DNA sequence: GCATAACTTCGTATAGCATATGCGAAGCATATGCTATACGAAGTTATGC
């Protein structure tokens, strides 16, 4: 850590701006490179392309998915670039091995994953079960899913919306605004969000976040400044799934239960089942055209 | 005086997206950098008997 961290902080001085997600990632690549570089002693910072070739073969023998290795190589090249040295990716051999292992592991039959779809009928079932609920933290989850499906928002978008961010019409719909665009909400879940607001009492300042922590004994808490962590919002979907079905299987496979994208895929696939014109889908999601939309539509029943 | 529920901070793995190049000479298929989940685990503190 210390030596590598102090080295990387030279780049922090030289290149101070990144997403919190990027500079998290580069450090965790460098940890693994340094560890390997110790366990077979070679010079640690200035890369030798033959050593990169050894490293890429060592990773390929652990059978990591090709999307991982291409990222490790990317981060190494970023580090050389912003430090001010020739890029290891300039090596012909490095390219040759990358192409070879890419073809090999593709021929080995890997597939990209796709999340389980939160189709409309599951929402209707869980609503039919929880509609009678009065325990506060049930109400919260029932409202949350009601928005997170209908409005097609990304999980880290909906986590942000302040009560200031919401507009209301008496006897009608409710409208939501997100960073110059406005999105509109069905006359059902309006009643759920109204119930949540009126029972929890978060409305004392529009600057409060609409979603907030709730404690063991059923009393809510306000906050103007502390948001609910997305790691708990995934803990909503996974909990309600574990309420409708038994526990996850021990095979360790991923996407065995709903996650943040299960709403988007559920909505898109249901709209395709409704026979919508696909450009209307692309307009609703705002998605720049790439075949991921087709892949979500890949099959119906 | 200790046990518990519901949540917050780290870490090592993959998917999304915006932009750019070829190849061929019009259009877009494939390639490249950067940003964001999914999951298991360790750690926090308020309420309770």
């Amino acid at each position: 850590s210390d030596e590598v961290r102090k080295n990387l902080m030279d780049m922090f001085r030289a290149r101070q701006v990144f997403s919190e997600h990027t500079w998290k990632m580069l450090l965790s690549v460098c940890r693994s490179w340094a560890a390997w570089c110790k366990l077979n002693n070679r010079k640690w910072f200035p890369a030798e392309p033959e050593d990169v070739r050894d490293y890429l073969l060592y990773l390929q023998a652990r059978g990591l998915a090709v999307k991982t290795i291409q990222q490790h190589l990317g981060q190494l090249n970023m580090l050389h670039r912003r430090s001010g040295l020739p890029r290891p990716s300039d090596s012909n051999a490095v390219s040759l091995v990358m192409r070879r292992i890419r073809k090999e592991n593709v021929d080995a039959g890997e597939r990209a994953k796709q999340a389980l779809a939160f189709e409309r009928t599951d929402f209707d079932q869980v609503r039919s079960l929880m509609e009678n609920s009065d325990r506060c933290q049930d109400i919260r989850n029932l409202a949350f899913l009601g928005i997170a499906y209908n409005t097609l928002l990304r999980i880290a978008e909906i986590a942000r919306i302040r009560v200031k961010d919401i507009s209301r019409t008496d006897g009608g719909a409710m409208l939501i605004h997100i960073g110059g665009v406005e999105k509109a909400l069905s006359l059902g879940v309006t009643k759920l969000v109204e119930r949540w607001i009126s029972v929890s009492g978060v409305a004392d300042d529009p600057n409060n976040y609409l979603f907030c922590r709730v404690r063991k004994n059923g009393v809510a808490a306000p906050s103007a400044t502390s948001q609910l962590s997305t790691r708990a919002l995934e803990g909503i979907f996974e909990a309600t799934h574990r309420l409708i079905y038994g526990a996850k299987d021990d095979s360790g496979q991923r996407y065995l239960a709903w996650s943040g994208h299960s709403a988007r895929v559920g909505a898109a696939r249901d709209m395709a089942r409704a026979g919508v014109s696909i450009p209307e889908i692309m307009q609703a999601g705002g998605w720049t055209n790439v075949n991921i939309v087709m892949n979500y539509i890949r099959n119906l029943d």
